[PDB]
């Protein structure tokens, strides 16, 4: 339950009895045979796992440094890394006996991951959404309710995310019976933080044995960029003890650091607690949810996860911010370059590993998360017009 | 270069001596060790093949009938198994020494695999595209341009896809000596239509090992959309000689055969010439290529691949064709039933395969190309049926 002093079970006595009947199926499932044979039936012939893990040859020389890996989640089913936690927590709710998944979503990403394995497993679902943010993506609605999901406007509050996390929480108490809380990110109170995190630590497994058979060694600088935090955590973890492998995590600059627009939790947010764990966020002299920037639309999150907060604290792994101008420079680059259009989150990640690379010797190896495809993104980027 | 009476290499003077050396190139390449590393090398690396093959459990039951299996080509970096082709063609035109790519393009798909690929290996690329189609496809034109590509916009003759084949022959007539002629699908003039199956084989093998593997024996149909017939041809291919497995290609029925509203050159074409090949084709009263239909961009085609006329002929396969409606249904129950959003190309396959698979035994396997995801349809999808 802790990082450090980052983390905890900060909710309400209602949300009590449901975390613990969670944890302890959690617990059982973990490494239990069938559950595990079903999550990698599916994670395999669904999901396409494992991934490819690419070396982006003309990006690397056309900066002359280190030699540049993509581990490419933009190829997984869905087109992001969210997919793996999606088809795990959905699973372990049906070895829960659940019939109904609920979850909250900003951007609508992970409303979609949610959608996509719910309709995979047979599952009602239940998408809370601030209408603000409803609003703001008709395609992702769109996408959620052709896969079947019910999509549930959150008016109550500023009609933002923390109001849907509010009302799924609400949800929650009430239905946890049948209904399970799929968490999107590496957030949230125990045992979330580590459930996501085990479900996308497959990313640096394959990672790693792909990266000892195309260079026979590890890498030395890992680089995600971090908006809740579960895809540089699930491609972070299984390098925590390889010491010699650097870790570098990338949030959003958005305008500027300085300019109070961006989503830099860990850079510039202040310690708290919020979505039932104890971690940065970034609040107004209120000690309430502050804005959020970033041309990336899952970058949205205000705050991050509590292991992160760990590892930033004890020096494990290096969190740096990357400007809107630069992703957005970066999705450019490696779409004329590589043939491959990332998503604006993971352009933060390619810009700063470019800039990384420049500042390095030849051989040697930065291993960048491509988090997912940018097909998503093409509406706004086509800002660029 | 001929199956049955079609095929061929009909086109002008100016052009036989680059498909010689194409030709040429192909047949040496075709099996060299180093070629055919890099090929492999970027298919698994880069495009992310092996594409698995899944089993629509949730679907097959909801029907009641045959087992209903999906060659997941949607998987496949870029979304559509235009890849394949795309990456082989480019690689060979590397080898060549070819430091341009060009190519036609009606729904822009194609234009953006040929981008991709040509980014990927530094190469220029150029694509023709009639202006009608370019003015209709604003996402796929931009997405050629981000991907570094030069849409080239075509506003002779009708403004359309055999106005742009038209440029790029020429282009590739001047230019042939840097510049390689990358074609979409199993067409054009010899020896096009053998190499874009074989770089769309792959498909069929992989799916044959894979069902082997989930079912120890060969399926009993395959089912596959057909526009000019690549993702058919690809995963037909490796089961020809396999007397037992039935091949089912599927075409655009639109608005309905009798209605003249579709793209069904198979079915309700006739035999004639055009993009350099003897085969089946769209034609008015006055040999013109006539207007195609279909709520599937990439169905656009006004004809079909020599091979699969031959194929239909020898009664090797059989080709029916599936309305926009029904394919329309098909795209929003593989969506809510698998969490699999289909290209409403290959939801022409799936929604076949669906009636296929309800007048047959439980026992029975049905594998269906998925040639590619959905992703690039949800405007024409929500325009057409809302929410
Ligand atoms: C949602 C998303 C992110 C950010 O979330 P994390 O939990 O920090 O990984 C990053 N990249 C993509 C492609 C996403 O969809
Ligand atoms: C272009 C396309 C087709 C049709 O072309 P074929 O050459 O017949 O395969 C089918 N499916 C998808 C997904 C396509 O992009
Ligand atoms: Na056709």
């Amino acid at each position: 339950m802790w990082f450090g002093e980052f983390g905890g079970q900060y909710v309400p006595e209602t949300l009590i009895e449901p975390l613990k009947e969670l944890e302890k199926a959690y617990k059982r499932f973990k490494d239990d045979e069938e559950f595990n044979r079903q999550l990698n039936y599916y994670l395999k012939t669904w999901a396409g796992r494992p991934t490819p893990l690419y070396y982006a040859k003309r990006l690397t020389e056309k900066i002359g440094g280190a030699k540049i890996y993509l581990k490419r989640e933009d190829l997984v089913h869905g087109g992001a890394h969210k997919t793996n936690n999606a088809i795990g927590q959905a699973l372990l709710a049906k070895f829960m006996g659940k019939t109904r998944l609920i979850a909250e979503t900003g951007a609508g990403q992970h409303g979609v991951a949610t959608a996509m394995a719910g309709a995979l497993l047979g599952m009602k679902v239940d998408i809370y959404m601030g209408a603000e943010d409803v609003e703001r993506q008709k395609m992702n609605v769109f996408r959620m309710k052709l896969l079947g999901a019910n999509v549930i406007p959150v008016n109550s509050g500023s009609r933002t995310l923390k109001d849907a996390i509010n009302e799924a929480l609400r949800d929650w108490v009430a239905t946890f019976e049948y209904t399970h809380y799929l968490i999107g990110s590496v957030v949230g109170p125990h045992p979330y933080p580590t459930i996501v995190r085990d479900f996308q630590s497959v990313i640096g497994r394959e990672a790693k044995a792909q990266i000892l058979e195309a260079e026979g060694q590890l890498p030395d600088v890992i680089v995600a960029c971090v908006g809740g935090g579960s895809n540089a955590m699930g491609i972070f973890y299984p390098f925590v003890n390889d010491k010699k492998v650097k870790l570098v995590g990338v949030e959003a600059g958005g305008k500027g650091l300085e300019s109070g627009k961006h989503s830099a939790s860990l850079n510039a947010g202040q310690v708290g607690v919020f979505h039932g764990m104890l971690s940065y966020f970034l609040q107004d002299e209120e000690g309430q949810i502050k804005p959020t920037h970033s041309i990336a639309p899952g970058l949205d999150y205000p705050g991050v996860g509590p292991e992160h907060a760990y590892l930033k604290k004890i020096q494990r792994a290096e969190y740096v911010t990357v400007t809107d101008e630069e992703a957005l420079k970066a999705f450019h680059e490696l779409s004329r370059t590589e043939g491959i259009i990332p998503a604006l989150e993971s352009a933060h990640a390619v810009a700063y590993a470019m800039k990384l690379a420049k500042e390095m010797s030849r051989d040697e190896i930065i291993i960048v998360n491509l988090s997912g495809r940018g097909d998503k993104d093409l509406d706004i980027v086509l800002v660029s017009g």
